[PDB]
């Protein structure tokens, strides 16, 4: 008989596959429309354009972007062409930079790079867990670096896509890091911690992880004691970008094995 | 051992039916990002900017849609501004406005999509696809100044439906074969290449214009074998509202021998 819940489970493998691999281009779809987009501001940001036409362009980023929490643009010699704009449920204008690691690093990497995961707090003084995406300003014959454009991207803005009237989805960061679960405790914690209680399963994860693989697995679920058919898929976060800083996220997919049962 | 086949019956076939409808999501979700990515560069055009911005515009949004294998302007007051960019192992500018389409799509305002066709590509290749072309306005936005044309490569679309299977099938209008494994069938009907089974083609093609999704199965004269039939259609132009966004479709055979 048990060959029946074989085919069951050949079956319900399958169809966790297709549908994670399109969570995953959908997520990573999400992120490559707003490098491309940042590429736009990045080329047309140095242009010699006034200050509020800049500033025009920053706005629209941002309402077109809604992944988008924050953006900050910096010029080495122009005074008011430092500037961060937060989602505040609008867009606030902080003046400001320079001294910011964040736009030091931008300026010296021609390529787009990445912050690592962390908590900003924002105007209305919640925290948003988020990373920064960096970009150079370059004048107009690219021959001299000008400036700094740093995007933070919000990482629980993607509750839409991973949480959202579901709860069998996690986003996985580098080094096995939570960055998003229907369990919110779990956040910014790393899977050898959360699911120390099976390290031959989380030890081929992140092994997977490492090599930008991807693989079905069970293991039994340290909060419901309830055996999962677990599936993982990695994909490069900065997209299509060849980068030092483009490296392997994962998205996961769990279906306890009963609900297939019967 | 009837339980247990109607049990596995429904259970393989829902699988099969899950699976062709998060591939149908993939596919509109990597035409609704270039539809996305197309809708910036068409608003950025009109902008007052310099040729050499337009130009560079243009072809980061080539290398960013890796489905566009070409893209052209055109300006009804710039003519320095009427250009094409293609792929051409890389990217290659060419210059040329007489195309119908684009009249259609200026005069209207409306959006507007060739019927797939056969471009001749600058290294001689043939790359199946289609163009879109879209109304340039100024930027109070009242006015049509030109028009915007994205070559579409259907084929390069096998890289979600063809590559490394053959169980998939891309629809068009008309049951107009877009991208098979067989490659022969290209540009053909189905309702020639299945004649021999017109109560399945004649299916294919009602779903096909009601817009709808449903199982069913046939004997392929080809591989002389029962096969299931999931399809499931899609609007191709993604939530553009235009009388040119006619629904496309993917099918996807399992033999009856799995279930
Ligand atoms: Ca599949
Ligand atoms: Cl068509
Ligand atoms: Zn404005
Ligand atoms: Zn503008
Ligand atoms: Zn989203
Ligand atoms: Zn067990
Ligand atoms: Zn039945
Ligand atoms: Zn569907
Ligand atoms: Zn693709
Ligand atoms: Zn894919
Ligand atoms: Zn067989």
């Amino acid at each position: 008989n048990s060959r029946v819940k074989e085919i069951l489970k050949e079956n319900t493998l399958r169809s966790m596959q297709d549908s994670l691999h399109f969570k995953v281009k959908e997520v990573q779809g999400v992120l490559e429309n707003t490098y491309t987009s940042m590429g736009i501001v990045k080329e047309m940001l140095p242009k010699d354009t006034k200050r509020e036409i800049k500033i025009h362009l920053l706005k629209n980023f941002i309402l077109a972007n809604s992944h988008v929490a924050g953006v900050s643009m910096f010029f080495k010699n122009r005074e008011d062409l430092r500037l961060t704009l937060l989602r505040d449920n609008d867009t606030i204008k902080l003046m400001e930079l320079g001294n910011n690691p964040l736009a030091q690093k931008a300026m010296k990497n021609k390529e787009i790079s990445k912050s690592l995961p962390y908590y900003r707090k924002m105007p209305n003084g919640a925290e948003v867990y988020g990373v920064d995406i960096l970009l150079p300003l370059l004048n107009e014959n690219a021959q001299e670096v000008v400036g700094a454009l740093m995007v933070f991207i919000s990482i629980d803005s993607f509750s839409n896509e991973i949480t959202k009237n579901r709860s069998d989805l996690f986003l996985i960061g580098v080094k096995g890091k939570v960055l998003l679960s229907a369990n919110k405790s779990l956040q910014d914690k790393p899977i050898a911690e959360i699911y120390k209680s099976v390290p031959k399963a989380t030890n081929e994860v992140l092994t997977i992880l490492e090599n930008g693989s991807k693989a079905t697995l069970e293991y039994l679920d340290p909060f419901s004691h309830k055996e999962n058919f677990l599936a993982v898929e990695t994909f490069k976060m900065l997209g299509k970008a060849e980068s030092k800083d483009n490296l392997n996220w994962m998205i996961a997919l769990i279906i306890e094995k009963d609900k297939v049962y019967e």
